[PDB]
């Protein structure tokens, strides 16, 4: 197949001759014909529109290799790629029994108009019904459902081949698996209801290892305008959590802390907490502590912004909100600057802001302590990021000293 695709310019005639002779020749033609005719899915009716005549030989060869050697992942990947490419091409370019069925169910211009409108641009059902009613003036639904699936069979083969190929890697490069996962996700997103009959059972049996590299995509694709796709994605993520919780642990708790982006996260955290509740509680506590360990800096920034924008009610509202939000380190700050609220209230009816800003700037110019800003030991939480780690390393303790990097956006 590779050598054939290489010299396609000088081999485009033999393939067409083989196709023509198949429905009615050098040594290569007869040899290929005999190879295809070897007894053990693809139909010529579907590839009869928008598909090149010599390109069918490649698909036939891929199918034969896949059925003859089901233990090799190369054949399945090649067949899936070919089917996906031609399926997308025919779908983009498309935007005997049917005519007889329509004529029998509708017992010359009207028939032609109805036939043309049946597949003019195939909420779709409502639009089709309205167009048919407005043109002709009920078996139209069945005819439309059958005709749309007839010209939509390559995608089914591509999805089945990709699923089978992934099932064998539970032997190929990681790039090939990532490509298959991306294609499957794109198909499930673009055309969901048109091929939902395959994803329903396909996503319920695939392993978790090949889907370990597209977690962010799955999380970001949790707001699709549907209900079954969201449930399927949630179930797949929950299954992936088992035997590998160090993958969707941090993003789930981060997202949890529209209702579409809430129910899925709640279900994921609930399923992940049924095994190690202590780990979930510990990760939530550490996340909360980290978020709350980001007071003096906020006050200094607010004072600087107010002083810069001074040259009314907005300043008073901002000061009140900051004081209300600010109510080891918090106690010291409150005891050292407890007159800020009183000074602001007295000046409301302006040197207090300037004095506070000057004091904060003078005191700004680094070494901190963990106990002052709690301290766990022998924890079992995974490290923040273990994509490449055969044996997940659990956090033992936290450094008692935290520094700040100068000449930057105040990083810690």
């Amino acid at each position: 197949a590779k050598w054939i695709q290489a010299e396609w310019k000088e081999i485009s005639g033999q393939l067409k001759q083989v196709y023509r002779a198949q429905h009615q020749l050098s040594t290569l033609s007869k040899n290929i014909l005999t190879l295809i005719e070897l007894p053990s899915i693809e139909s010529e009716s579907t590839v009869h529109i928008g598909v090149g005549e010599p390109d069918f030989i490649l698909g036939q060869l891929y199918h034969l290799s896949s059925v003859q050697a089901p233990e090799v992942a190369k054949s399945w990947a090649a067949l899936a790629s070919w089917a996906y490419r031609w399926g997308r091409k025919v779908v983009d370019n498309a935007s005997x029994x049917x005519x007889x069925x329509x004529x029998x169910x509708x017992x010359x211009x009207x028939x032609x108009x109805x036939x043309x409108x049946x597949x003019x641009x195939x909420x779709x059902x409502x639009x089709x019904x309205x167009x048919x009613x407005x043109x002709x003036x009920e078996g139209v639904i069945k005819v439309w459902r059958k005709v749309v699936d007839r010209i939509f069979s390559l995608y089914k083969l591509s999805c089945s081949a990709y699923f089978t190929f992934l099932k064998l890697n539970a032997q190929s490069t990681d790039d090939m698996i990532v490509m298959a996962t991306l294609r499957l996700l794109r198909l499930l997103v673009k055309h969901a209801g048109e091929l939902r009959q395959y994803l329903e059972h396909g996503l319920e049996t695939t392993p978790t290892a090949p889907w370990r590299g597209i977690i962010p995509q799955l999380f970001s694709r949790l707001n699709h305008p549907e209900v079954y796709v969201r449930q399927s994605i949630c179930n797949l993520l929950c299954r992936v959590a088992q035997d590998s919780p160090h993958l969707i642990l941090y993003p789930a708790i981060v997202g949890t802390i529209q209702a579409m982006m809430q129910d899925c996260y709640s279900k994921i955290v609930d399923k992940l907490s049924s095994a190690n509740p202590t780990m979930v509680l510990q990760v939530q506590m550490l996340v909360a502590e980290l978020r709350r360990v980001t007071w003096d800096e906020l006050w200094l920034g607010v004072l600087l912004q107010q002083h810069m924008y001074v040259l009314x009610x907005x300043x008073x509202x901002x000061x009140x909100x900051x004081x209300x939000x600010x109510x080891p380190h918090e106690k010291w700050f409150q005891d050292n600057y407890g007159d800020a609220i009183e000074n602001a209230l007295e000046k409301l009816k302006x040197x207090x802001x300037x004095x506070x800003x000057x004091x904060x700037x003078x005191x700004x110019x680094y070494i901190l302590r963990l106990e002052e800003i709690a301290a766990m030991t022998n924890t079992e939480i995974a490290l923040p990021g273990e994509v490449s780690a055969r044996d997940t390393v659990t956090i033992h303790s936290v450094g008692g000293t935290i520094t700040i990097l100068p000449t930057k956006t105040k990083p810690k």
